[PDB]
């Protein structure tokens, strides 16, 4: 529903074109039935719209040879104009055009490379028939009679509308030929097709940029106003500049790029004039887009600033931006990488009220980035872009660009022996043999290049319910207070409660308190944030009180979200617990968590799950009825529960049928899940030890498990079982005394 | 009494006009009896006063057709001039007017759109009779003979008083027609009708602005002086700029707007001249109002300032403002969002002595804001603005503006399939089908848009006495020391005491110590401030000693107020209690609270209520006779008291008559109110679990309660009951040893 605009379906008229047996690759595709709805008369040309204001004209009504009701595929229409299939193309007439009078010929590498002669009748006579060069400023045509070597372009634009070359004219031989850099630079512009892994973010940009300007009367009738402030923020390298460069070409509005350091490097008083002129320009025309790059580099905080000239820029910006009215139709956009170093006065009502966050993509996001980035390189058949995306975790779109370059350099390293450093030019018989293989990427994933920045990742865990053995009742209970209050909200206002948000896990260590938290988030298809114990202690190093609030602020925006706190024992261990040094374990970070938890609304979908293994040093203040009410105890697995753990831990291992899984169930009594995992990890090393010494077979036998039982140590003493059971029944009574 | 001016009643002469059956909608309303009190002779026009210096003239003495003693409702008087009914309109004669001589015709979209011809006798002949265009600069009339399409306005103003067009003149055809932006911009000005949820605040502004200037002789006879400094402060987004923009149009005095960043962005020495000229202008005329926006952005603290030019502005302002005398009649107004970042020298006697605080509105306040904001949008019949106001808690007038825009965007999202992005213009047969439905707001209340700033809210709690079960004596006792010393102050000076302010609650947890504090505040119709335990610990992060004093300062101004401290155990838990690490639990925040409490006057209405559940680690210093004297102990509910708790917790649930409420009273012995609430919350989930699985009935049966008794755990041990009773009798003896 939210992304229904981007969908392109529900049209039986159109279909996918298969491979045809026709060899007619020198004619356009024209069909008769489509000719009955247009009102085109017997004119000269047909006007159509493509993309990026780039079209192409050819001979009309000349095919009548190929199949019908099918667009003929050509080897020249796949590079320009059209790039794919599934785009709606509309045509409209445009009379009162102005024909051209005099257009000269400007060659590049066709006349100077060969023979010049008269440049009129040398090779143009066999083409000047039935068409007086129907050319246009922005079209690249093709004509030759020799060795297939010709490339002609035009740069002079005398008329504003479309023009047609008239016969009986002269040739202006006093012009400068165009070089290669100019045509190459304005041919490889980026667009919406070069952005991968970001679909929801780009949907919101269109609804605020390509709708108020194109259809200004839509919002006037309703009575609402479009936003005039859009702010982009995220980690450095996500691709913020790509969005700015892509929205500047797909839209037919004026774009004015504003640099951050360029304004900051001007003289005294010169910086203030360029800002005024930028807006005085944009207010002249109705369609205008203003983009500012690195806003924080030009308008920092006014309290940590020692220079008056630096504050003058902030004052000038605050003066110029709030002076905009409705009829100006000016949209101001900005992008930065430090949302916290901003000045508070900018992100207020009227200046920057709408914000777009660019998060770190998951494997699906980076797969598309790799596919679109490696579209022109020569790849082999053993490559696999899906496998690479699984091993990369902290890689943003900037890292994938360098990874491919490193892989290409490693691939071409091995061809060092037949070329030389002092050699003049490389021979062409080895130029075509370079191809990136699978082993190239494996070496690139083991150096300092993958060493990048990695932060708190908000995504959906891949842990399923099949990886957890036993605990039938816990899984049922977890689904009755997370899945129900989200999928069917109508079941709660009828009886008249509010759902209870908050569950605390307690029990002996090594029972699987993290897999339960991940599986419930995976089942409901919600976000998951994992904050560990020591991370909160080390985060607070320079006494900053703004490093925990934005965690809740980020979790609130990504609704539904599951906020989980892991290893809650280390925090209580900082002071000691109930008595500690003499006070309590209610330290600086406990109060912030309690205050942020108490302020959450009852209509939100942010669910909080707690887990700990020290039910004797917990803070009584957190057990209040309204922060963490639910108490779930996970006991040690019994004989029946341990059957599934071994089968779940051996899914990817070729276990032989002779191994009796039920025999090891009764052998182990005081062993938890971690002990069984250790037993599996130890017993399967014997097969590797034997297989590596046999080389001077690849399957785990029965004798491998019998050897590890004499070395399997117990991790849970008999005294701890007697102590956990006491707190398993009387835990809510700890408050007060 | 305080708001008696705003009341409009006590007048039997006027009444409400109902619907009439007359179809005469082309004539003015004139009545005979009202013609006997005025002294208007047989002149030409009648002068009357409306609002915003905008009037309207028409044909006088021509109706004599409609009913009598009733103002006829018209379809053209509801847009301009008059907007409602109940305003006193007075008339006065004004002789010695100057008639006009030459007024040309300036069309907008009536002459250029069609046929021009001579522009004199084309369509104006059938109107030039019995009236020589009685027009005025500020009136919009209506005349047509075609398709009802005409809009004529005038911009040239040669005479100062009212003028009448004289016959036998010429037409000045050398003028520039007026565009659409100019007429639209000065038509939608904001006023007092666009401010909702603020009635008491606007009452004080009038008594200081629209009274000393209009009636300067009132204060001279008494011998007092009107204030010359008004400061506005509050959270960002409350609508401070609206008040400034509204008071500038409803008053007939000169207004000069002063920006904050615009002055700060000037050159060296240029900023000081604009400030001098602003006052040198205002001193010329008697009625003058000076408003400064964002005072803190121009005059910060002089100790945290590194620039000399920035301090020069503060020195210049301090020099210019105190130089004003009585006869200048100049009122200086300012508005800021950070009252603490101010310079101390400005908020003194003579510069800024009077301050207006704009608090966060309650549900009633935001309902009016929503009603006035959604006055032009197309709403459906299933909408309900009252329900939306209940779910929004931390929403200021700025947030409601964006909420409606988001709802409108969501409503128009679903119409994506019949319009296209590349389409030229939208057809008119779907332009009228857009309407906001109920489901639009539900989606808007679940995204990042409602995520706004929320602070300490001062309002009246909605908790009544019917939601509390038992405790007959506690409710009676609470009414004898809060309700009595406020409603009937005369009962205390006769016998000769001072009332005792301060009550401390102590007892086992989960008995309802917060509902008692809220109900007494609700009954007496007073404010309520809830400050929790951890909030005081986390507030003090950067060692600021000005974060607790303004809490008492704010509570003092909103008299009567009830200041309540919740969870007073965590503060004592910071050090340990009586012994702790070796010292005491009298930490940094205890002394501030004690010092602020000792300094309160005995004539104030600020009542302080304390509540805790740790009567063994309390500070003996706080039990002094004069801070917290009253000691109230809340015991566990008995069999009789628990009868009402279940009935109070099941008011919104359809409980069947077969469920015996008296059967569960004797079954529970050591269960407090929280345990019963948990039992209710657990037993009613079984009905939902059954109703969700039956779909592959909506009423709680008897078997749902019998299942939860086997899982109901006790939260109060037998040892804690024996310990609370000891302190319930000997608590005041803890002081000294
Ligand atoms: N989604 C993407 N698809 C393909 N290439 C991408 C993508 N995102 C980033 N890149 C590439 O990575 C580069 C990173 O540049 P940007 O992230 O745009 O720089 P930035 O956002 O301004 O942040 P800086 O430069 O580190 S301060 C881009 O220029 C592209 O070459
Ligand atoms: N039922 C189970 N089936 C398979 N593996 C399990 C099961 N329960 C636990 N494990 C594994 O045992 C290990 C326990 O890791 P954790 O989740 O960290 O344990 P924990 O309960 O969170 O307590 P700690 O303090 O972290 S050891 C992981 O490797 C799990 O994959
Ligand atoms: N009572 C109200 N009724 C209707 N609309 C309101 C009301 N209060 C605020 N608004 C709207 O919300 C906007 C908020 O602007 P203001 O609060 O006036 O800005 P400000 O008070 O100067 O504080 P800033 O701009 O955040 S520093 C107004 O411009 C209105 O559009
Ligand atoms: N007499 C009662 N009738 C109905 N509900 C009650 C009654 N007494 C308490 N409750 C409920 O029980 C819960 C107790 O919450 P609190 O007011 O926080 O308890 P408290 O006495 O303040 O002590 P703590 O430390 O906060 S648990 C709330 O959900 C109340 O609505
Ligand atoms: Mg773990
Ligand atoms: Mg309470």
């Amino acid at each position: 529903l939210s992304t229904a605009i981007l969908k392109q379906k529900n049209r039986p008229n159109r279909l996918i074109v298969d491979e045809a047996i026709n060899e007619d690759n020198s004619v356009v595709s024209l069909s008769q039935p489509k000719m009955d709805e247009l009102q085109l008369f017997r004119g000269d040309t047909v006007l159509l719209k493509g993309k990026k204001r780039r079209e192409a004209v050819c001979i009309v009504l000349s095919d009548d040879t190929c199949s019908d009701e099918k667009i003929r595929m050509n080897r020249v229409v796949r590079n320009n104009l059209r790039v794919r299939l599934g785009d709606v193309i509309s045509i409209q007439p445009c009379p009162d055009v102005k024909y051209g009078k005099r257009i000269h010929v400007l060659p590049i590498d066709d006349t100077v490379e060969g023979i010049t002669g008269n440049l009129f009748e040398v090779y143009l006579k066999p083409y000047f028939l039935e068409a007086y060069r129907p050319i246009r400023k922005g079209d690249i045509f093709l004509v030759r009679g020799g060795m297939r070597a010709v490339e002609f372009k035009v740069v002079e634009t005398d008329p504003s509308p479309y023009c047609i070359v008239a016969p009986d004219t002269v040739i202006h031989c006093e012009g400068e030929p165009i070089k290669r850099e100019d045509e190459e630079e304005s041919l490889n512009e980026v667009g919406y097709d070069d952005i991968g892994g970001c679909r929801k973010q780009l949907a919101q940009i269109k609804e605020m940029v390509e709708l108020p300007l194109r259809h200004p009367a839509l919002f006037k009738e309703i009575g609402v106003k479009p936003p005039r402030g859009i702010l982009l923020y995220g980690p450095p390298g996500t691709g913020k500049t790509l969005i700015a460069r892509a929205v500047a070409n797909e839209t037919g509005a004026f774009f004015f790029l504003i640099n951050g350091p360029e304004i900051m490097s001007k003289l005294a008083g010169e910086s203030e004039s360029n800002l005024r002129k930028a807006f005085e320009e944009a207010e002249k025309n109705a369609p205008a887009i203003i983009f500012i790059d690195e806003l924080d580099a030009i308008a920092p905080k006014r309290e940590k600033t020692h220079g008056e000239v630096e504050r003058r820029i902030v004052s000038q910006l605050l003066t110029l931006m709030d002076g905009l009215k409705q009829r100006a139709h000016v949209i101001v956009m900005a992008a930065t990488n430090r949302p916290n170093s901003i000045d508070p006065a900018l992100r207020r009502f009227g200046r920057f009220d709408r914000e777009v966050d660019i998060g770190i993509p998951d494997a699906t996001g980076r797969l598309e980035i790799l596919q679109i980035h490696t579209k022109n390189m020569k790849l082999a058949d053993d490559v696999d872009l899906e496998q690479v995306a699984n091993e990369t975790h902290g890689h943003v779109g900037a890292d994938l660009a360098a990874l491919c370059s490193e892989a290409a350099l490693q691939a071409i390293r091995k061809k060092m022996d037949l070329i030389d450093l002092e050699d003049e030019t490389i021979d062409a018989e080895v130029m075509n043999s370079l191809a990136v293989t699978m082993d190239d990427f494996r070496w690139a994933l083991s150096q300092s290049n993958p060493s990048a920045l990695r932060e708190t990742v908000v995504e959906v865990p891949q842990v399923t319910w099949e990886d957890i053995g036993g605990l039938e009742d816990v899984k049922r209970e977890l689904q009755e207070l997370v899945q129900y209050p989200v999928e069917h909200p109508d079941k709660f206002l009828k009886f008249g409660m509010t759902p209870s948000k908050g569950v605390l896990f307690y029990g002996p260590p090594g029972c699987g308190k993290t897999l339960l938290a991940k599986a419930i988030a995976n089942e409901c298809q919600a976000n998951f944030i994992s904050i560990k114990g020591p991370e909160l202690l080390t985060m607070w190093f320079g006494e900053s009180e703004a490093n925990v609030r934005e965690i809740f602020d980020k979790a609130r925006q990504a609704a539904p979200c599951v906020l989980f706190f892991d290893e809650l024992d280390s925090i209580a261990k900082a002071r000691g617990g109930n008595i500690g040094d003499g006070g309590g374990a209610a330290d600086r970070v406990i109060n912030q968590i309690l205050t942020e938890m108490d302020g959450m609304s009852t209509k939100k979908n942010v669910f909080i799950i707690g887990a700990t293994n020290r039910p004797d040093i917990i803070d009584p203040a957190i057990l209040r009825p309204g922060r963490l009410d639910q108490l779930i105890y996970i006991p040690l697995p019994d004989e029946k529960s341990r059957v599934a753990i071994l089968k779940a831990n051996l899914r990817k291992s070729p276990v032989a049928k002779d191994v009796d899984l039920e025999f090891l169930a009764k052998m182990t009594n005081g062993f938890s899940g971690a002990d069984l995992t250790e037993i599996c990890q130890r017993a399967c090393k014997l097969a590797i030890r034997e297989s590596i010494e046999s080389e001077i077979v690849p399957e785990i036998r029965r004798d491998h498990f019998e050897e590890a039982m004499r070395f399997a140590r117990r991790s849970v003493s008999d005294n701890d079982i007697r102590k956990y059971e006491m707190f398993a029944q009387t835990l809510q009574q700890s408050r007060g005394f």
